[PDB]
């Protein structure tokens, strides 16, 4: 599923993402936008370490989900990486929440630091009714 901007904002808000661990909805929107373009089926193989990024948040197989083919990987979200490729983002959101419960918070995603941190991210949620 490729979400439309405001449709996703409300979906994330409805799922409890607005202010989760101090993270505004606009930050999640900026993350989802830069990681996958709001695409739940997005996948990216990392040849460098044999791991794969899955879904709308592009969560990694080394630490967060199990895909059975990542060497020495763990599964902190306790989910099949397949769960992160659904049109329904509830599982991806549960895992995204799990990621930020760790010290780094939203900083876990390199793309957020690069394209969202210390930036004006209001545009991602303007006019969405959130």
């Amino acid at each position: 599923k490729v979400f439309e901007r405001c449709e996703l904002a409300r979906t994330l808000k409805r799922l409890g993402m607005d202010g989760y661990r101090g993270i505004s909805l606009a930050n999640w929107m900026c993350l989802a936008k830069w990681e996958s373009g709001y695409n739940t089926r997005a996948t990216n193989y990392n040849a460098g370490d044999r791991s794969t990024d899955y879904g709308i948040f592009q969560i990694n197989s080394r630490y967060w989900c199990n895909d059975g083919k990542t060497p020495g990987a763990v599964n902190a979200c306790h989910l099949s990486c397949s769960a992160l490729l659904q049109d329904n983002i509830a599982d991806a959101v549960a895992c995204a929440k799990r990621v930020v419960r760790d010290p780094q918070g939203i900083r876990a995603w390199g793309a957020w630091r690069n394209r969202c941190q210390n930036r004006d991210v209001r545009q991602y949620v303007q006019g969405c009714g959130v």
